[PDB]
């Protein structure tokens, strides 16, 4: 019937087949699992219809991402707001002392270069980021004071915000990686799925259409199966499935919702690369305030995890990596547990709310009880309280039930919680491409064969991880078919 | 015709390593033939108001990191506990004199686009095709062009400016600096030496004191066909050695490719210096950087940081022409439209009071600067009236009053909180005939490597300007001198039999 099919949605799929309508090609389709478009790209909206991100919110490397550039000029031409550049001078936060950032004595930031110059000499067999912070403390002790070496640690874990994964889960040979110039706020990227979406025929597009295998026959056509009994036969297949999604296509029996059983298999280099590639959590949740009542000083705030002295003695007294290792084996997981990422959209958009972002472990926990606002407002009313007495201002009250107070006014009042569920919705199972401490872009960008081919933010390297990246490898894929069919 | 194994001309700290290697090697009959009446070349401490002591010459340890020489020294001071340095790092305090400080800025957030821009020429040269060169200025001009619908106004006008503190890197004016050389990835914090003259001493001290030759100009080195080399000091003596490695400054060797022997610190070569040395020089050349000390009473001035940087001025006008001009050409021409004063450039003051707790300022400057301020470096009042504006813009930044002109003590004990100048030292390298200028820059390897293969087996360079890592660097210069002593070392040691 159809000469390409396109399986998934997100941003690489609706691209890719913006790509092929624009390359004249018709009769092709976008099935779709979700009731809706846009894959791990939603823009949610809440209290008195303010509208959040709870997906992708940022557009990374301005100076060379070519999603971004589209945009750009798109606003050169109409006027139209597409985005804002958020970059700010970053407030860090500490239960106890309150802000460290900028120190006058803690020169933090200072020492967090170094820390970063240290990590690219130290590779230029690899351990966890957690490993490398203390090698770098112990190797550096000398040369640091001990304030230093009680927050630095804390501070420099801003990076599990950037892969969605605790200093000891993630890669230490991946965490630093430079980037292309400043970030820039997509001020809808509902706007910018909308538009791919809206440039090609409506009519390709097939909703809750849930793909249970895709078969190849010898007579150069692909059967897909949507598992409502549905079946379609079409010569090419792109699927951009995530990689977490697609890492089912290898495991015991077959149900599990989102697993596509291929026929034949999946090829050995490609079930051999889900061994080299995890995928982090990146969540967030959303604290929408009646308005602002805070300094709005930085859109950008890190709480750091609580730290403590009897961690440096161990820095001190340590003779070596193993000495350390073993000294520093010596609960309760709060707010205080991990850093957490707050974006003040106050000062950015005007938008009297906190973004707040966060990683695995504590992603999928705080997931889990999305519904439960009040048990969320209790577990992160101390960060909030302290939040708002270093931005100058006063505790939380709990407005999300009718009947506010009277007698706010001074005092900040939460109107509403909103979580993400990435980690528990099947059709994610988890925010992206991450690297525990390469080789699937390769198997991905070759594909099963010269007709089952692959698209996904985890299939190049270029913008890995990212929206423009799957974009891009949405028209790579697509571009190719095309110019063969073409004929 | 004193006889000796090997001669090394100059004791700066590539001479004084070389040397230092040598002895520890067990390498006897050397000899270290320094112009100058001291040691140190472009590492001295000079003394001031009150006995405070300044590095007019290297002040920092870089690339602690992986800095040899700087290890070398934190490794003395974890044994003894004697502070020999100190980390001064800190956030850089941005002065205009309209805006005063922009710095740390909510709204301008320089800082930021500053390394959007670091990465813009990052990107810009990494991927080496037949690039093309050009200046730092014209670099930032083509960033500014290409980003401009990413920039605020504020931003395109004090962006370009504060940039330029890396013209105190170099010590070269934006417009002479070569912008494929510009940005350089420093390996870790720097260290402050708390007198780099200990350094200095310590390797002096490291071998045969009889070894050291002071106020000798070396003027001719000849190579006898008879396998050794004939040097003669300007003080009529003649020695003959084995071996030499020449550490004069890259502008005092550049002297020996031209015709006039008579010429302070000139080495006349004989055969001459190979033509591909020769025609090193035109690929490569020395920056201006200098420094100034303004010494005060005490301090009275807030101690937030201890680097400032006090931007030149800018005008909203640029700005517009940014705004309109169609390409870098119409840039240019749209740029094309009087005289210096101390806004007329970047300057950058290390505030001492805070890192050393010595009430006084280390001010460095570039070229062409440099050369116009140490020409008149004797002329105190007239430093002081040049540094007068951006000294008390700095003191207004600080908390603090305008300065009081007390270089001639005339009685002052009603001033708690006025700052009193009473001293101004001022480098004076580019006029020293034994140095002629700061260190090798590139104006927009051919002279590493043919110093580093040398004029021949017997005659070796050795110095800031003979090697990669380091460059332009005293512990560049320092390991120069240990690469040269080694490879000296080992041959004599194949000295059939002794
Ligand atoms: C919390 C969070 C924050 C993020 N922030 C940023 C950011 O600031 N900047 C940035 O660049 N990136 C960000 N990202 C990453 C960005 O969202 C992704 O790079 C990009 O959206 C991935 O696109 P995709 O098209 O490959 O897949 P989309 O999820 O990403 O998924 C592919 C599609 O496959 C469909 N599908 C799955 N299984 C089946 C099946 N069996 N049958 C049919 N359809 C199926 C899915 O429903 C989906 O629509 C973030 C991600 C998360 C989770
Ligand atoms: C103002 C200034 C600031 C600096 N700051 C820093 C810094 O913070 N950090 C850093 O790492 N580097 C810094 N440098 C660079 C550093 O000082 C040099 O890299 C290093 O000192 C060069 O050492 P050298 O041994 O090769 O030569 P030294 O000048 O550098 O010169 C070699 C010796 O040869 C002697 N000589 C010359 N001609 C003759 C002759 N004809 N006969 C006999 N002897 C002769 C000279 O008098 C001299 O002593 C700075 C330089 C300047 C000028």
């Amino acid at each position: 019937k159809k000469k390409v099919i396109i399986i998934g949605a997100g941003i690489a799929g609706l691209k890719a087949a913006s790509t092929l309508h624009q390359n004249g090609i018709q009769d092709c389709l976008v099935l779709e699992a979700r009731d809706r478009v846009g894959g791990r790209l939603q823009t949610v909206t809440g209290y008195q219809g303010r509208k959040y991100d709870i997906g992708a919110s940022w557009h990374h490397d301005t100076l060379t991402n070519p999603l971004f550039l589209e945009e750009a000029q798109l606003s050169l031409n109409d006027g139209r707001t597409r985005f804002v550049f958020d970059d700010d001078n970053f407030i860090y936060i500490d239960e106890e002392r309150g802000r460290v950032d900028h120190d006058k004595e803690l020169l933090l930031e200072i020492v967090d270069n170094e820390m970063s110059k240290f990590a690219e000499l130290e590779f230029h067999s690899d351990c966890s980021f957690f490993q490398l912070v203390m090698k770098y403390l112990l190797q550096r002790r000398q040369f640091l004071t001990n304030d230093q070496i009680r927050y630095l640690p804390q501070l420099c874990r801003y990076l599990e915000l950037w892969h969605g994964l605790d200093w000891k889960l993630l890669s230490a040979k991946d965490t630093y990686f430079g980037h292309q110039g400043r970030n820039a706020f997509a001020l809808n990227y509902d706007s910018v799925v909308q538009r791919i979406a809206q440039s090609f025929p409506q009519n390709w597009l097939k909703l809750s259409c849930e793909v249970k295998s895709i078969t190849r026959e010898p007579s150069k056509n692909v059967t897909v199966n949507c598992e409502d009994g549905t079946v379609y036969n079409a010569d090419y297949v792109i699927i951009t499935v995530p990689q977490s999604v697609l890492n089912l296509s290898v495991q015991p029996e077959k149900n599990l919702r989102g697993r596509i059983e291929f026929q034949p298999p999946l090829k050995p280099v490609i079930q051999d690369a889900f061994d080299k590639i995890h995928f982090g959590a990146l969540g967030k949740v959303i604290f929408e305030f009646e308005e602002c009542c805070w300094s709005n000083e930085s859109s950008k705030i890190v709480t750091l995890a609580n730290s403590t002295n009897e961690f440096v003695e161990i820095v001190r007294n340590a003779e070596n990596l193993d000495e350390l290792d073993s000294m520093l084996e010596r609960t309760s997981v709060t707010c205080w547990s991990q850093p957490l990422f707050f974006v003040n959209l106050s000062k950015s958009t005007g938008v009297a709310s906190f973004m707040m972002l966060m990683q695995a472990p504590l992603t999928n926990h705080i997931e889990s009880i999305r519904e439960d606002k009040e048990r969320l407002f209790s577990f992160f009313q101390p960060v909030l309280n302290k939040i708002m007495k270093c931005l100058d201002s006063e505790d939380v009250i709990d407005g999300m039930r009718p009947i506010e107070n009277i007698a706010n006014a001074n005092k900040p009042v939460l109107r509403n919680i909103i979580v993400s569920n990435w980690t528990r919705d099947p059709y994610s199972r988890g925010a992206y491409s991450a690297c525990f401490p390469v080789d699937m872009v390769v198997a991905m960008s070759n594909g099963q064969d010269s007709r089952i081919r692959f698209a996904g933010e985890h299939t190049i390297m270029d913008g890995a991880g990212c929206a423009y990246g799957a974009w891009e490898s949405g028209r790579r894929e697509a571009t190719r078919i095309s110019d063969l069919l073409k004929l």
